[PDB]
Protein backbone atom coordinates (compact mmCIF):
# COMPACT_ATOMS: atom_id res chain seq x y z
CA UNK A 1 0.00 0.00 0.00
CA UNK A 2 1.01 3.65 -0.28
CA UNK A 3 1.01 6.39 2.59
CA UNK A 4 0.12 9.97 3.01
CA UNK A 5 0.55 10.38 6.61
CA UNK A 6 0.45 13.88 7.88
CA UNK A 7 2.99 15.62 9.69
CA UNK A 8 1.27 15.09 12.87
CA UNK A 9 0.69 11.12 12.72
CA UNK A 10 4.69 10.95 10.57
CA UNK A 11 6.40 12.57 13.88
CA UNK A 12 3.78 10.04 16.03
CA UNK A 13 4.77 7.31 13.77
CA UNK A 14 8.84 8.51 13.70
CA UNK A 15 8.69 8.77 18.12
CA UNK A 16 7.56 5.11 18.08
CA UNK A 17 10.28 4.21 16.16
CA UNK A 18 12.56 6.26 17.74
CA UNK A 19 12.38 5.16 20.83
CA UNK A 20 12.09 1.11 20.17
CA UNK A 21 15.57 1.43 19.18
CA UNK A 22 16.85 4.49 21.13
CA UNK A 23 15.54 3.42 24.48
CA UNK A 24 13.82 -0.62 24.02
CA UNK A 25 13.19 -0.30 28.02
CA UNK A 26 10.46 1.68 27.86
CA UNK A 27 9.23 0.07 24.30
CA UNK A 28 6.22 0.14 23.50
CA UNK A 29 5.37 3.44 24.75
CA UNK A 30 2.31 4.71 26.44
CA UNK A 31 -0.40 7.47 25.31
CA UNK A 32 2.01 9.65 28.00
CA UNK A 33 5.04 8.55 26.71
CA UNK A 34 4.02 9.55 22.97
CA UNK A 35 2.84 13.01 23.66
CA UNK A 36 6.38 13.60 25.51
CA UNK A 37 8.28 11.84 22.39
CA UNK A 38 6.34 14.40 20.14
CA UNK A 39 6.28 17.40 22.18
CA UNK A 40 10.73 17.29 22.75
CA UNK A 41 12.95 19.96 22.63
CA UNK A 42 15.48 18.24 21.50
CA UNK A 43 15.93 16.39 17.70
CA UNK A 44 12.60 17.33 16.60
CA UNK A 45 12.52 20.07 13.71
CA UNK A 46 9.44 21.50 14.45
CA UNK A 47 9.52 21.78 18.09
CA UNK A 48 5.75 20.77 19.04
CA UNK A 49 3.12 20.75 21.97
CA UNK A 50 0.53 18.63 21.17
CA UNK A 51 -2.71 18.24 23.23
CA UNK A 52 -2.83 14.39 25.00
CA UNK A 53 -6.11 13.72 23.03
CA UNK A 54 -4.42 15.30 20.09
CA UNK A 55 -2.30 12.40 19.62
CA UNK A 56 -4.93 9.54 21.00
CA UNK A 57 -6.57 10.78 17.54
CA UNK A 58 -3.96 10.27 15.96
CA UNK A 59 -3.07 7.07 17.80
CA UNK A 60 -6.37 5.82 17.57
CA UNK A 61 -6.62 6.49 13.21
CA UNK A 62 -3.06 5.12 12.43
CA UNK A 63 -4.55 1.76 14.38
CA UNK A 64 -7.55 1.33 12.31
CA UNK A 65 -5.16 1.82 8.89
CA UNK A 66 -2.97 -0.90 10.51
CA UNK A 67 0.17 0.96 11.22
CA UNK A 68 -0.24 0.65 14.82
CA UNK A 69 -0.88 -1.94 17.64
CA UNK A 70 -2.56 -1.50 20.87
CA UNK A 71 -0.75 -3.48 23.35
CA UNK A 72 -2.38 -3.80 27.33
CA UNK A 73 -0.58 -4.09 30.14
CA UNK A 74 -5.27 -0.98 32.92
CA UNK A 75 -2.78 1.13 30.58
CA UNK A 76 -2.38 1.18 26.73
CA UNK A 77 0.59 0.78 25.12
CA UNK A 78 1.18 1.23 21.50
CA UNK A 79 3.44 -0.90 19.19
CA UNK A 80 4.73 0.46 15.78
CA UNK A 81 3.51 -2.06 12.84
CA UNK A 82 5.54 0.36 10.09
CA UNK A 83 7.61 -1.59 9.21
CA UNK A 84 9.47 -4.89 10.38
CA UNK A 85 6.35 -6.83 11.41
CA UNK A 86 5.23 -10.38 11.30
CA UNK A 87 2.71 -9.89 8.62
CA UNK A 88 3.50 -6.20 6.81
CA UNK A 89 5.29 -6.09 3.44
CA UNK A 90 7.58 -3.43 4.41
CA UNK A 91 10.75 -4.36 6.07
CA UNK A 92 13.36 -2.24 6.34
CA UNK A 93 16.94 -2.66 7.73
CA UNK A 94 18.36 -0.65 10.42
CA UNK A 95 20.34 1.58 8.54
CA UNK A 96 17.08 2.18 6.44
CA UNK A 97 14.80 2.83 9.45
CA UNK A 98 17.68 5.46 11.19
CA UNK A 99 17.13 7.34 7.79
CA UNK A 100 13.45 7.11 7.65
CA UNK A 101 12.67 8.19 10.98
CA UNK A 102 14.98 10.91 11.00
CA UNK A 103 13.21 12.08 8.39
CA UNK A 104 10.19 11.67 9.86
CA UNK A 105 10.88 13.76 12.87
CA UNK A 106 13.24 16.06 11.28
CA UNK A 107 12.07 16.95 7.72
CA UNK A 108 14.49 17.44 4.66
CA UNK A 109 18.14 16.74 5.48
CA UNK A 110 21.10 16.31 4.23
CA UNK A 111 23.88 13.23 3.74
CA UNK A 112 25.70 14.75 6.15
CA UNK A 113 23.01 15.89 8.42
CA UNK A 114 21.73 12.07 8.35
CA UNK A 115 25.00 10.65 9.56
CA UNK A 116 24.92 12.60 13.05
CA UNK A 117 21.77 12.88 13.39
CA UNK A 118 20.59 9.25 12.76
CA UNK A 119 24.01 8.11 14.48
CA UNK A 120 22.04 6.26 17.71
CA UNK A 121 19.43 4.51 15.60
CA UNK A 122 22.35 3.35 13.31
CA UNK A 123 25.62 4.29 12.89
CA UNK A 124 27.12 4.75 9.83
CA UNK A 125 30.91 3.66 9.04
CA UNK A 126 31.34 6.76 6.42
CA UNK A 127 29.53 8.78 4.74
CA UNK A 128 29.06 6.57 1.56
CA UNK A 129 26.99 4.32 3.53
CA UNK A 130 24.71 7.09 4.70
CA UNK A 131 24.47 7.52 0.62
CA UNK A 132 23.81 4.55 -0.49
CA UNK A 133 21.20 3.55 2.13
CA UNK A 134 19.26 6.80 1.06
CA UNK A 135 19.74 5.67 -2.89
CA UNK A 136 18.45 2.26 -1.93
CA UNK A 137 14.96 3.91 -0.63
CA UNK A 138 15.06 5.37 -3.80
CA UNK A 139 15.65 2.93 -5.97
CA UNK A 140 12.86 0.23 -4.88
CA UNK A 141 10.38 -1.35 -6.49
CA UNK A 142 8.04 -0.96 -3.65
CA UNK A 143 7.78 2.47 -4.92
CA UNK A 144 10.53 5.22 -3.05
CA UNK A 145 10.52 6.22 0.34
CA UNK A 146 13.10 8.97 -0.58
CA UNK A 147 13.40 11.73 -2.62
CA UNK A 148 16.65 13.93 -3.29
CA UNK A 149 15.79 17.62 -3.39
CA UNK A 150 17.53 20.66 -5.46
CA UNK A 151 20.82 21.62 -3.95
CA UNK A 152 21.07 24.74 -2.41
CA UNK A 153 22.97 27.82 -2.56
CA UNK A 154 26.69 27.87 -1.13
CA UNK A 155 26.36 23.83 -0.36
CA UNK A 156 27.46 21.20 -2.19
CA UNK A 157 25.05 18.46 -0.82
CA UNK A 158 21.99 18.45 -1.91
CA UNK A 159 18.87 17.52 0.78
CA UNK A 160 16.98 14.01 1.32
CA UNK A 161 12.90 14.02 2.10
CA UNK A 162 11.19 11.19 2.97
CA UNK A 163 7.70 10.35 0.39
CA UNK A 164 5.33 8.99 3.07
CA UNK A 165 4.11 12.68 3.52
CA UNK A 166 2.60 12.47 -0.26
CA UNK A 167 4.04 14.69 -2.62
CA UNK A 168 7.38 16.86 -2.67
CA UNK A 169 7.74 19.62 -4.88
CA UNK A 170 11.39 21.05 -5.12
CA UNK B 1 15.05 -14.52 38.62
CA UNK B 2 17.58 -17.21 38.67
CA UNK B 3 19.47 -17.73 35.35
CA UNK B 4 21.34 -21.08 34.61
CA UNK B 5 22.01 -20.63 31.12
CA UNK B 6 23.84 -23.41 29.16
CA UNK B 7 27.06 -22.88 27.18
CA UNK B 8 24.14 -23.37 24.54
CA UNK B 9 21.47 -21.55 25.69
CA UNK B 10 23.50 -18.17 26.19
CA UNK B 11 24.24 -18.63 22.68
CA UNK B 12 20.48 -19.02 21.56
CA UNK B 13 19.46 -16.28 23.33
CA UNK B 14 22.41 -14.07 22.45
CA UNK B 15 21.83 -14.44 19.09
CA UNK B 16 17.99 -13.46 18.95
CA UNK B 17 18.58 -10.22 21.26
CA UNK B 18 21.41 -9.29 18.46
CA UNK B 19 19.42 -10.36 15.37
CA UNK B 20 16.75 -8.00 16.99
CA UNK B 21 18.64 -5.22 16.88
CA UNK B 22 21.35 -5.40 13.96
CA UNK B 23 19.15 -7.11 11.32
CA UNK B 24 15.13 -5.80 12.49
CA UNK B 25 14.15 -6.71 8.69
CA UNK B 26 14.30 -10.90 9.75
CA UNK B 27 13.25 -10.41 13.21
CA UNK B 28 11.32 -12.43 14.55
CA UNK B 29 13.77 -15.65 12.98
CA UNK B 30 12.68 -18.91 12.25
CA UNK B 31 14.22 -21.93 13.47
CA UNK B 32 16.46 -21.73 10.53
CA UNK B 33 17.85 -18.32 11.07
CA UNK B 34 18.58 -19.38 14.75
CA UNK B 35 20.80 -22.20 13.36
CA UNK B 36 22.73 -19.99 11.11
CA UNK B 37 22.97 -17.01 13.76
CA UNK B 38 24.35 -19.74 16.00
CA UNK B 39 26.90 -21.20 13.83
CA UNK B 40 27.97 -17.79 13.12
CA UNK B 41 31.75 -17.88 11.57
CA UNK B 42 32.03 -14.38 12.76
CA UNK B 43 31.13 -12.56 15.84
CA UNK B 44 30.99 -15.79 17.71
CA UNK B 45 33.26 -17.70 20.62
CA UNK B 46 33.12 -20.59 20.12
CA UNK B 47 32.14 -21.31 16.69
CA UNK B 48 29.14 -23.96 16.84
CA UNK B 49 28.28 -26.22 14.56
CA UNK B 50 24.63 -27.14 16.48
CA UNK B 51 22.00 -29.04 14.01
CA UNK B 52 18.58 -28.01 13.85
CA UNK B 53 16.71 -30.39 16.18
CA UNK B 54 19.68 -29.79 18.68
CA UNK B 55 18.47 -25.67 18.44
CA UNK B 56 14.71 -26.80 18.04
CA UNK B 57 15.13 -28.45 21.44
CA UNK B 58 17.05 -25.06 23.46
CA UNK B 59 14.02 -23.08 21.36
CA UNK B 60 11.46 -25.22 23.41
CA UNK B 61 13.31 -25.51 26.85
CA UNK B 62 13.51 -21.23 27.01
CA UNK B 63 9.49 -20.65 25.61
CA UNK B 64 8.89 -23.18 28.39
CA UNK B 65 10.74 -21.00 30.88
CA UNK B 66 9.61 -17.83 29.47
CA UNK B 67 12.65 -16.72 28.09
CA UNK B 68 11.52 -16.58 24.15
CA UNK B 69 8.31 -15.95 22.65
CA UNK B 70 6.33 -18.65 19.89
CA UNK B 71 5.02 -16.02 16.96
CA UNK B 72 2.49 -17.71 15.04
CA UNK B 73 0.56 -15.22 12.40
CA UNK B 74 -2.26 -16.78 9.96
CA UNK B 75 -1.60 -18.35 7.02
CA UNK B 76 2.07 -18.75 7.29
CA UNK B 77 3.33 -22.13 9.00
CA UNK B 78 6.83 -21.32 9.62
CA UNK B 79 6.83 -20.93 12.95
CA UNK B 80 9.28 -17.57 14.31
CA UNK B 81 10.78 -16.90 17.82
CA UNK B 82 11.41 -13.53 19.78
CA UNK B 83 13.11 -12.95 22.84
CA UNK B 84 11.41 -12.70 26.16
CA UNK B 85 15.11 -12.33 27.90
CA UNK B 86 14.75 -8.40 28.60
CA UNK B 87 12.23 -5.44 27.85
CA UNK B 88 9.58 -7.18 27.45
CA UNK B 89 5.52 -6.58 28.96
CA UNK B 90 5.06 -8.84 31.96
CA UNK B 91 9.41 -9.94 32.54
CA UNK B 92 10.95 -7.33 35.12
CA UNK B 93 14.73 -7.21 33.70
CA UNK B 94 15.01 -3.83 31.88
CA UNK B 95 18.17 -3.06 29.71
CA UNK B 96 18.61 0.41 27.95
CA UNK B 97 20.96 -0.08 24.72
CA UNK B 98 23.99 -0.31 26.01
CA UNK B 99 23.13 -2.75 28.47
CA UNK B 100 21.58 -5.23 25.91
CA UNK B 101 24.93 -4.19 23.54
CA UNK B 102 26.93 -5.63 26.05
CA UNK B 103 25.02 -8.33 27.33
CA UNK B 104 24.73 -9.82 23.99
CA UNK B 105 28.19 -9.82 22.97
CA UNK B 106 29.35 -11.02 26.81
CA UNK B 107 26.56 -14.23 25.53
CA UNK B 108 28.04 -14.52 22.39
CA UNK B 109 32.08 -13.97 22.51
CA UNK B 110 32.38 -14.63 26.31
CA UNK B 111 34.88 -13.04 29.00
CA UNK B 112 35.89 -10.22 27.19
CA UNK B 113 37.56 -6.22 27.78
CA UNK B 114 35.79 -3.25 27.69
CA UNK B 115 38.23 -1.62 24.93
CA UNK B 116 37.05 -5.24 23.26
CA UNK B 117 33.61 -4.71 23.69
CA UNK B 118 33.40 -0.94 22.75
CA UNK B 119 34.70 -2.11 18.92
CA UNK B 120 32.53 -6.06 19.16
CA UNK B 121 29.50 -3.88 20.25
CA UNK B 122 28.94 -0.80 18.10
CA UNK B 123 26.30 -2.30 15.79
CA UNK B 124 24.06 -2.80 18.87
CA UNK B 125 25.42 0.48 20.50
CA UNK B 126 27.66 3.24 19.63
CA UNK B 127 29.50 4.25 22.56
CA UNK B 128 30.40 8.09 23.01
CA UNK B 129 33.50 7.06 25.13
CA UNK B 130 35.30 3.92 26.37
CA UNK B 131 34.30 5.61 30.06
CA UNK B 132 30.44 4.28 28.79
CA UNK B 133 31.82 1.31 28.33
CA UNK B 134 33.22 0.92 31.66
CA UNK B 135 30.06 3.39 33.61
CA UNK B 136 27.25 0.55 31.49
CA UNK B 137 29.37 -2.29 33.01
CA UNK B 138 30.31 -1.14 36.67
CA UNK B 139 26.12 -0.56 36.12
CA UNK B 140 25.69 -3.70 35.61
CA UNK B 141 27.54 -5.18 38.89
CA UNK B 142 25.81 -2.77 41.04
CA UNK B 143 22.62 -3.53 39.81
CA UNK B 144 20.01 -4.03 42.80
CA UNK B 145 17.85 -6.57 40.94
CA UNK B 146 21.28 -8.89 40.60
CA UNK B 147 24.73 -8.52 39.48
CA UNK B 148 24.85 -9.19 35.80
CA UNK B 149 28.61 -8.69 34.36
CA UNK B 150 31.35 -9.62 36.98
CA UNK B 151 34.84 -7.97 36.36
CA UNK B 152 38.10 -10.10 36.50
CA UNK B 153 41.39 -10.05 37.52
CA UNK B 154 43.80 -8.93 35.25
CA UNK B 155 45.92 -11.41 33.67
CA UNK B 156 50.17 -10.33 33.87
CA UNK B 157 50.63 -8.06 30.93
CA UNK B 158 47.15 -6.25 30.68
CA UNK B 159 46.48 -2.90 31.68
CA UNK B 160 42.69 -4.04 31.06
CA UNK B 161 39.97 -6.36 33.04
CA UNK B 162 37.85 -8.82 31.50
CA UNK B 163 33.75 -8.67 32.16
CA UNK B 164 31.88 -11.90 31.77
CA UNK B 165 28.56 -12.08 32.53
CA UNK B 166 26.86 -14.03 35.40
CA UNK B 167 23.55 -15.46 33.43
CA UNK B 168 25.80 -18.96 33.17
CA UNK B 169 25.78 -19.21 36.53
CA UNK B 170 29.26 -19.73 38.21
CA UNK B 171 32.39 -17.65 37.39
CA UNK B 172 35.87 -17.86 38.57
CA UNK B 173 39.25 -16.40 38.30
Amino acid sequence: MKYQLTALEARVIGCLLEKQVTTPEQYPLSVNGVVTACNQKTNREPVMNLSESEVQEQLDNLVKRHYLRTVSGRVTKYEQRFCNSEFGDLKLSAAEVALITTLLLRGAQTPGELRSRAARMYEFSDMAEVELTLEQLANREDGPFVVRLAREPGKRESRYMHLFSGEVED
